[PDB]
């Protein structure tokens, strides 16, 4: 089922990342440039999970390198968290996208629950490998990947969650995806940014 047979029996992140380059666990590997595995080391206490690599990440081979990543770095710095000490990854490892005539970018398309479930074996391997004390779930797709398809990020802000089917029973904190804070009225973006910093500080205080 899904990516399971493509996941080797190793906690070495470099070996896992190389194996993910060969994954065919769903259809998304076909049009994407490459798999984008997580970045960071196994000593990380905090794991952060986004939805999927976007246009820039698909070509950089690294997560959170575009505008959403720059806002996330501003929030991490405000929360006094060193990005270099985190393990940062995504629920889905291949960019799902389309282009619009006249567009300046490839446009993300939402992964189906089917694709998230197919890719989840990689997240389980990452979590088993890193043994984080806390997992920050950035956005609906990531949070639902671990907390259920009905989970609503908007309803659980600031909350330390724990579920029974997650490796090592880490604390889970679900928050807004940084891409949500890039657009909207200034006051709304500023309030939302403060809330993201708050949630990052809850996770770091675990
Ligand atoms: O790595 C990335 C970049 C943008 N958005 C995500 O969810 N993940
Ligand atoms: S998105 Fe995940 S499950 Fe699908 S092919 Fe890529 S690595 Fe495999």
């Amino acid at each position: 089922a899904g990516a399971q047979d493509f996941v080797p029996h190793t906690a070495d992140l470099a070996e896992l990342a190389a194996a993910a380059g060969e994954c065919r666990g769903c259809g998304l590997y076909r049009d994407a440039t490459q798999a984008v595995f997580g970045a960071g080391g196994r000593s990380a206490r905090i794991m952060m999970i986004g939805e999927q690599p976007g246009d820039k990440e698909d070509l950089a081979g690294l997560p959170f390198v575009g505008p959403a990543g720059r806002l996330l770095d501003r929030a991490l710095e405000a929360a006094d968290i060193d990005r270099d000490a985190l393990y940062v990854t995504n629920a889905v490892k291949h960019f799902k996208f389309t282009r619009a005539a006249g567009g300046k970018r490839r446009i993300k398309k939402t992964p189906s629950r089917t694709e998230v479930v197919a890719c989840r074996p990689w997240l389980i391997a990452e979590m088993t490998s890193v043994e984080p004390d806390v997992v920050v779930l950035l956005g609906a797709t990531a949070a639902k990947a671990l907390l259920g398809n009905d989970f609503r990020v908007t309803q659980h802000r600031g909350e330390v969650l724990h579920v029974d089917d997650v490796p090592g029973d880490p604390a889970l904190v679900a928050t807004v995806h940084p891409s949500s804070l890039l657009r909207g009225p200034k006051e709304e973006r500023e309030s939302a940014f403060a809330g993201l910093v708050d949630d990052l500080r809850v996770a770091a205080d675990v």
